[PDB]
This record gives C-alpha cells, structure tokens and sequence, in this order.
C-alpha cells in the first residue's frame, strides 16, 4: 500500500533539516502545553521560559534524539514489530522522567502541525490521516511503559 509512501514522501523533506524541523515540533509543544517545560532538568535546573530551551545543547540533542526515532519508525513503516520492546523502553523513561499518557495526543498535535506547515500544498488528506495512524501505532507501543 502506498500510504506508507506517502509518509516516506512527506518524512523526506523533514528530514532534510531534522533540527530545523524538530524546533518548530517543540517551539509547538509548548504553546500547547507549557508544563511541558520544566520536565526538561539538565543538572537540575528549570528553563524559565520556552526560549531559554533553544540555548541548551543538552536541549538540542534531545530534539536530534526525537528525529533519529522518528526516522527509525519511518524506515520500519510497515513491520513496527522490530521497534515494540525499544518503544516499551522509552516510555517508561519517559514515565520516570515525569511524563504522562496524556501528554502524547499533544506530542500528537505538534507532529501534525509541524508537518502541515512543512509540506503546505502537500500535506492531502490521505497524508494526514496516515502519519496519524502511524502516529496512533507508535502511541500504543510506547504505552506499555505506562504497564499496559
Ligand atoms: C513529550 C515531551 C518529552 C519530554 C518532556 C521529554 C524529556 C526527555 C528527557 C528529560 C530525557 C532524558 C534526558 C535526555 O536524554 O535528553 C529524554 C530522553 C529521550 N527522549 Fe524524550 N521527551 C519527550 C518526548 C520524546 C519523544 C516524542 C521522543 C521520540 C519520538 C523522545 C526520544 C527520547 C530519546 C531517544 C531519549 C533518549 C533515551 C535513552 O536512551 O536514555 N522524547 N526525553
Ligand atoms: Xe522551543
Ligand atoms: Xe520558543
Ligand atoms: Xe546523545
Ligand atoms: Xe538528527
Ligand atoms: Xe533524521
Ligand atoms: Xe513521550
Ligand atoms: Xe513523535
Ligand atoms: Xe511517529
């Protein structure tokens, strides 16, 4: 089926400038939801405001981090079977580092978002409702962190 070229379609003008591009997913995240911000703890310190993010490498890297995942789901667009026990994995750190189920449909949001103004023109229906199953796929891998 090429609904999964359709995401290999629209993933590879992102990921032509992934930092670029994962800075407008962030820059996004907390205009939605700003309590995001401070589960960010590098040497335990809190940003203040969003942009004081974009000045942290630590921060960056983690934005490098979220693309390369992104990438790998994306390479295993059909058989995200590989992925599943690495997905787990991840969520549950991200469970100890204090994020909640909740917070994934705005993770959600900025994804879509940050894709639409990417691909303007491009970004059809079709598109859309693929990255969002895509999307939904990778949410319920991740969930297993939570237990289940
Ligand atoms: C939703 C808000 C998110 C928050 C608040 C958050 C926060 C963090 C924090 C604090 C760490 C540990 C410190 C660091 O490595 O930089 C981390 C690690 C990580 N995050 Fe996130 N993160 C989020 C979303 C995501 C998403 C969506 C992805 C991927 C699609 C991602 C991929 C990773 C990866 C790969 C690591 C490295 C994990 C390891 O191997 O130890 N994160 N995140
Ligand atoms: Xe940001
Ligand atoms: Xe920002
Ligand atoms: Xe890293
Ligand atoms: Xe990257
Ligand atoms: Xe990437
Ligand atoms: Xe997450
Ligand atoms: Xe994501
Ligand atoms: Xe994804």
């Amino acid at each position: 089926r090429p609904e999964s070229e359709l995401i290999r379609q629209s993933w590879r003008v992102v990921s032509r400038s992934p930092l670029e591009h994962g800075t407008v997913l962030f820059a996004r995240l907390f205009a939605l939801e700003p309590s995001l911000l401070p589960l960010f703890q590098y040497n335990g310190r809190q940003f203040s405001s969003p942009e004081d993010s974009l000045s942290s490498p630590e921060f960056l890297d983690h934005i490098r981090k979220v693309m390369l995942v992104i990438d790998a789901a994306v390479t295993n667009v059909e058989d995200l079977s590989s992925l599943e026990e690495y997905l787990t994995s991840l969520g549950r750190k991200h469970r100890a580092v204090g994020v909640r189920l909740s917070s994934f449909s705005t993770v959600g949001e900025s994804l879509l978002y940050m894709l639409e103004k990417s691909l303007g023109p491009d970004f059809t229906p079709a598109t859309r409702t693929a990255w969002s199953r895509l999307y939904g796929a990778w949410v319920q891998a991740m969930s297993r962190g939570w237990d289940g």
